[PDB]
């Protein structure tokens, strides 16, 4: 109710904030990372979550990239929380500007399908460059489960929720 946000079906909410502080405010939740293949956290919301979690998040990527080897284009790995949330799903979106396509969004998307209650960005839409527009019609069309969407950008938020 203090948020500016839209229903836009019984799975999914658009709202428009900031997702670290939406996955704080409930009480269970899996927040999801926007990540790449290395996670190696970088200048997108990847940053904000390792630096919210004091560099806690990327010693724990070190260490799973260590165990994995670098994942693949729309996998997913679940790491714990650092208190931002119950877990984090980093998930690899398709980089546009690797000519990666945006039809992975479908696994990044359908990873989040077993977990409650899901906080999210809209995956490959900031650097990794693909339309907000497409990345959201991706989750419209993979996501069934309890899933907040959250964009920080206003403009993009009424986009998406006309
Ligand atoms: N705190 C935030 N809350 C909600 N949305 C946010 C926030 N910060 C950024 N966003 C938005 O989330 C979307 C995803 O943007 P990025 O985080 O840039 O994600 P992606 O496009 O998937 O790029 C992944 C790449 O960026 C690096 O951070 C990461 O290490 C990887 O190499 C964009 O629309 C961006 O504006």
């Amino acid at each position: 109710s203090k948020y500016k946000h839209t229903v836009i079906n019984n799975s999914v909410t658009l709202v428009l904030g900031d997702a670290i502080q939406i996955a704080s405010l409930l009480p269970k939740c899996i927040l999801v990372n926007a990540a790449n293949r290395h996670l190696k956290h970088g200048g997108g919301i990847a940053g904000v979550i390792n630096k919210a979690s004091g560099g806690d998040v990327q010693e724990e990527s070190d260490e799973y990239i260590s165990n994995n080897g670098p994942l693949h284009v729309g996998d997913s790995v679940l790491l714990k929380g650092h208190g931002l949330a119950d877990a984090i799903l980093h998930v690899v979106g398709p980089d546009a500007r690797n000519n990666e396509d945006a039809a992975l969004l479908k696994r990044c998307y359908k990873a989040f399908n077993k977990h409650t209650i899901v906080v999210t960005p809209l995956i490959s839409a900031g650097i990794f460059s693909v339309d907000p527009k497409v990345s959201f019609e991706y989750l419209l069309a993979n996501v069934t489960t309890t899933t907040y969407v959250v964009v920080n950008n206003e403009d993009i938020y009424n986009t998406l929720a006309t």
